[PDB]
């Protein structure tokens, strides 16, 4: 009697996986002040379960209306649970992959990276730029796909860079400087620096710097958020969640992640 999954389904090798993927956002002041900072996260669960089984998903945090979580949508199979009712839902999940929950956090949100931008003028014709990346979460852990992007203003007539870790390159169509680092591990710093050329161009008014933007993948959930436990029954074939397979995983990455300099 349940519209989003058949009965029938049977698989060799019971199995249940748990992305937790989250995106962090964040506006930063020139002194590494916090404007705003937010996660957006959702959970998709990849369901390989026979019959029909009765799963449970409590978590640290509340997630129905431990910090809060500001908002919370899911999906049509989600149910309020009976106990420990403000951290955990429970459903009969359809077969296959599907998003089981949306979220959105704003307090306690660990900042993956911070940067630090010196954008000095010299003159009317240089600007002498250094930026420096701060990982912050533990050494053992690797953040991917690294890309710091640095304005240049339109005058922009030439640019000569040098970073100390991975690649950059001036893209003189966009006016930025694009920084890419494969890899980097917590707890370490890196930086870049920049000799921009402008071109006389009076008659115009102060340079309104974009903000200096970064991207980035870390092994973790910015939000702090963690499943404390993903349960499972089928009494009809009589098994549970320590006869399946079972993997969570956290996913985080940038969203808008943006540094005033």
């Amino acid at each position: 009697q349940i519209g989003w999954r058949r009965e029938g389904i049977k698989y060799r090798r019971n199995e249940l996986f748990l992305d937790v993927l989250e995106s962090v956002n964040l506006l930063m002041s020139p002194q590494g002040q916090v404007l705003s900072a937010h996660v957006s996260g959702r959970v998709v669960m990849k369901s390989y379960l026979s019959g029909m089984p009765e799963c449970k998903f409590g978590m640290n945090d509340k997630i129905v209306i431990s910090i809060a979580i500001d908002d919370c949508t899911f999906h049509q199979c989600v149910r309020l649970s009976k106990f420990d009712s403000e951290r955990s839902i429970s459903f009969i999940p359809p077969d296959g992959e599907f998003e089981l929950m949306r979220y959105r956090t704003t307090k306690d949100i660990i900042l993956p990276f911070r940067v630090i931008p010196l954008v000095r003028e010299v003159g009317r014709t240089k600007l002498e730029v250094k930026v420096v990346i701060k990982s912050n979460f533990k050494p053992s852990l690797l953040a991917q796909k690294i890309e710091v992007r640095i304005p240049t203003p339109l005058n922009t007539s030439g640019v000569q860079v040098i970073c100390m870790k991975g690649k950059a390159k001036y893209k003189a169509s966009e006016n930025a400087i694009v920084w890419k680092i494969k890899r980097m591990a917590g707890m370490k710093e890196s930086q870049i620096s920049a000799e921009i050329e402008l071109l006389p161009t009076n008659d115009k008014k102060k340079w309104a710097r974009p903000p200096i933007s970064m991207n980035f993948e870390v092994p973790f959930a910015p939000s702090g958020l963690k499943v404390r436990y993903l349960k499972v029954f089928e009494p009809k074939l009589n098994y549970s969640d320590h006869d399946v397979i079972k993997w969570v995983r956290y996913i985080g990455r940038s969203g808008i992640y943006e540094t005033r300099c």
